[PDB]
């Protein structure tokens, strides 16, 4: 379908978008397809209608047996395609049976960038995070990591008391960052050149906006498109997509 979302973004967002998609147009790569990954209640689906600017997949605090949808947007010959996902936890567990519809979802797809997205205002990982990286690792194997971004929503978050929001922002990212690394079993170096990055989201209808009428990041930067910039920075590291 045509962006219309698109139409509802600020022009220093819409100018951004250009420039990043237009790159990608420039090596004919004339579309994207980006899945997100999750356990529930993270904002995946609240970040994808962030993206595309549009309610095309369903928010709601309770966790739906729900399926896999791509979501399809194109404008001047560059379309992007985002797959949402059912949550990757059930009842303490690692919900298998999700992650394989998930990948039966995927047969003959590429996919140029995975978000693997948590929430910030968390405050420590556990053993399930990190079987939860494991089950990812099984599903669509090591080399994931290095087409992956790290997506914390509720970056508006402030921490209690004395702490900086910049202590408690770097501990969350390194602490998801190590899980990652010790579930796909990865050496030190090796992590370290999949070169992971973190990006912020505020998927919230209360976030803050820059002078530009951008939603802001508390460090005031414009966080759609800097997650669109990482994406297609992504899309275009020359690591190679992941087919299924
Ligand atoms: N404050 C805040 N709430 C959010 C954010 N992202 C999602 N939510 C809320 O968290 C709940 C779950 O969001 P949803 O997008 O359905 O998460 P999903 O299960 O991961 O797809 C909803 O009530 C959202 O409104 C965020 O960045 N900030
Ligand atoms: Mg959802």
């Amino acid at each position: 379908r045509e962006w219309v979302g698109f139409q509802q973004f600020p022009a220093a967002t819409q100018e951004k978008l250009i420039e990043f998609f237009g790159k990608l147009k420039q090596k004919d790569m004339n579309s994207m397809t980006v899945l997100v990954l999750g356990k529930g209640g993270v904002g995946k689906s609240s970040t994808v209608n962030s993206l595309i600017g549009e309610q095309v997949v369903r928010v709601s605090p309770f966790q739906a047996g729900l399926r896999p949808v791509m979501v399809s947007r194109t404008m001047g010959g560059f379309t992007i395609n985002i797959i949402d996902t059912p949550g990757l936890v059930e009842a303490g567990y690692v919900n298998h049976q999700a992650l394989e519809l998930i990948k039966g979802f995927l047969v003959n797809r590429t996919i140029d960038v995975l978000l693997y997205v948590d929430r910030l205002d968390v405050y420590a990982v556990d053993e399930l995070d990190k079987q939860v990286v494991i089950a990812i690792t099984q599903t669509f194997g090591k080399e994931i990591w290095c087409k992956t971004l790290l997506v914390l929503t509720h970056a508006q978050f402030s921490p209690p008391d004395e702490l900086s929001y910049e202590t408690f922002s770097s501990k969350r990212s390194d602490s998801l960052l190590k899980t990652i690394r010790a579930g796909s079993k990865m050496r030190k170096q090796e992590f370290e050149d999949s070169a992971i990055a973190v990006v912020y989201a505020e998927n919230s209808g209360r976030c803050s906006k820059n002078d530009k009428d951008e939603k802001a990041l508390p460090n005031g930067e414009a966080w759609i498109p800097n997650l669109v910039k990482a994406i297609t920075d992504v899309a275009t590291n020359q690591r190679k997509a992941i087919h299924v």
